[PDB]
């Protein structure tokens, strides 16, 4: 059913997360921990305390779709060991050193098509799927996306709800 995935995004704030390439998604669904850019990593730490849940929405570029999504259980971390990222064009392994935990919610897709009825009202009321890369999507906007992927059978939501 839907009460305990409800019950994870009542009261939560809402990301878009754009990947350049699938291996660092691959790396962060089977690991659980994510990196991004100062501007947003700031903005993560921000809604971390602001908010009961944090969600990450997953979208690798240019595959028209959503490869799933995670929950923030830490704030960034800097000093662990080094996650062996797949760097993009000029990206250091230092500008995107602070680590995220998280656990995923739902590590299957969700193309593009099965969300096109959804709009963001704080980007503009354009179609949820777009969005620069970390562009906060508005609650029940961002609760209806999540409610439309599919079940993950790989996923238990024991541990999150603890968490919480
Ligand atoms: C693990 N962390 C990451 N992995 C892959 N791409 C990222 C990334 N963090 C940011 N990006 C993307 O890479 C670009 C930064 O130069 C932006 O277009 C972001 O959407």
């Amino acid at each position: 059913g839907t009460s305990k995935l409800k019950y994870v995004l009542q009261d939560a704030r809402f990301f878009l997360i754009k990947s350049n390439n699938h291996e660092n998604v691959s790396l962060a669904k089977a690991k659980g921990v994510w990196s991004v850019l100062p501007v947003n990593e700031k903005k993560l730490n921000l809604a971390f305390r602001s908010a009961r849940s944090v969600i990450l929405i997953f979208s690798v570029r240019e595959s028209g779709k959503f490869q799933g999504f995670a929950r923030l259980s830490s704030e960034s971390h800097h000093g662990g060991s080094p996650i062996h990222w797949v760097l993009p064009a000029g990206m250091s392994a230092k500008m995107l050193g602070g680590v995220f935990k998280i656990d995923w919610i739902c590590r299957r897709e969700l193309p593009f098509t099965k969300s096109a009825h959804l709009t963001n009202p704080w980007n503009e009321h354009k179609p949820v799927k777009i969005g620069r890369d970390g562009q906060e999507i508005e609650l029940e906007c961002g609760t209806q996306l999540c409610l439309l992927f599919p079940p993950d059978e790989s996923i238990d939501l024991y541990q999150v709800i603890h968490k919480m």
